[PDB]
């Protein structure tokens, strides 16, 4: 059965696309504001020259601390989360945040090269850029594989808003206290999601696709959780950072 969107689910897409469409900017204009990106001599990789410089990592630091604002002003215009007390709103944004990050830079992305290209060559953005930031392969494989899986199911801007919403309204993460209302909020957005794919998006198992890149995001989070805390045993390292990063990934 393909039943039709209801006017609550045409109104909650309507929401979603709005609170997108205000809180993302697709010509990154701000990206001349933040730190500026600094590339040195490193095709080799090396561990210890990354970690001694961290020369990309002031400009990471504000583009994600950017992003992490923009995820903020997104999860409040979500049809339910203001629902929900500070407390679980706060659980939820600071466990979700890098996998928010990771779903909105498939934007930038570009199976053109496997860059995220933000504009000039300047803000173009690579695999070298994430380890010239001291992470390592272990993150950077799994990372550039599922921006490619994203972006291979050419996800409507419908579909790509509402799997940001299910993504930061998840009942199972750690410290939460309404699970039950946090899972009611979240089966309202995954059910306008399901009866979207079956009612507008043309053949040629997408739902099920989009459940994985979720289930994906969880152990790309964890191995992200690893590295920062490798990062920030480096010495002077929050400095390079910013306050909201360490409140959010300390
Ligand atoms: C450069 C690649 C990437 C990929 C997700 C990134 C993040 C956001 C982003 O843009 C999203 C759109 C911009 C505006 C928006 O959200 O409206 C783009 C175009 C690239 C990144 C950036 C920094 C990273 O590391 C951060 C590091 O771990 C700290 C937390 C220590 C700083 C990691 C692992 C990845």
């Amino acid at each position: 059965l393909r039943p039709k969107l209801s006017e609550e689910q045409q109104r909650i897409i309507a929401i979603l696309l709005d609170a997108h469409h205000k809180t993302y900017d697709p010509t990154y204009s701000d990206f001349c504001q933040f730190r500026p990106p600094v590339r040195v001599n490193d095709g080799g990789g090396s561990v210890t020259l990354e970690l001694s410089q961290l020369s990309m990592l002031p400009h990471l630091a504000d583009l994600v601390s950017y992003s992490i604002q923009k995820v903020i002003g997104f999860a409040k215009m979500i049809p339910g989360f203001r629902d929900l007390t500070s407390e679980d709103q706060i659980v939820l944004l600071k466990s979700s945040a890098i996998e928010v990050i990771m779903l909105r830079s498939n934007e930038s992305f570009t199976m053109d090269d496997m860059s995220w290209t933000c504009g000039n060559q300047d803000y173009k953005y690579r695999v070298s850029d994430v380890t010239k930031a001291g992470h390592s392969l272990e993150l950077i494989e799994p990372l550039i594989k599922f921006q490619v899986g994203l972006k291979k199911l050419n996800l409507h801007e419908e579909e790509h808003v509402l799997l940001m919403a299910i993504c930061i309204v998840s009942p199972d993460r750690p410290g939460v206290q309404d699970a039950a209302l946090i899972e009611a909020i979240q089966d309202r957005l995954s059910n306008t999601l399901q009866t979207y794919i079956r009612c507008r998006h043309p053949p040629p198992l997408l739902y099920a696709k989009m459940i994985q890149k979720l289930a994906d995001l969880r152990s790309l989070n964890e191995e992200h959780s690893k590295q920062y805390r490798c990062l920030s045993f480096q010495p002077e390292c929050s400095m390079k950072l910013t306050p909201l990063v360490l409140e959010v990934f300390g």
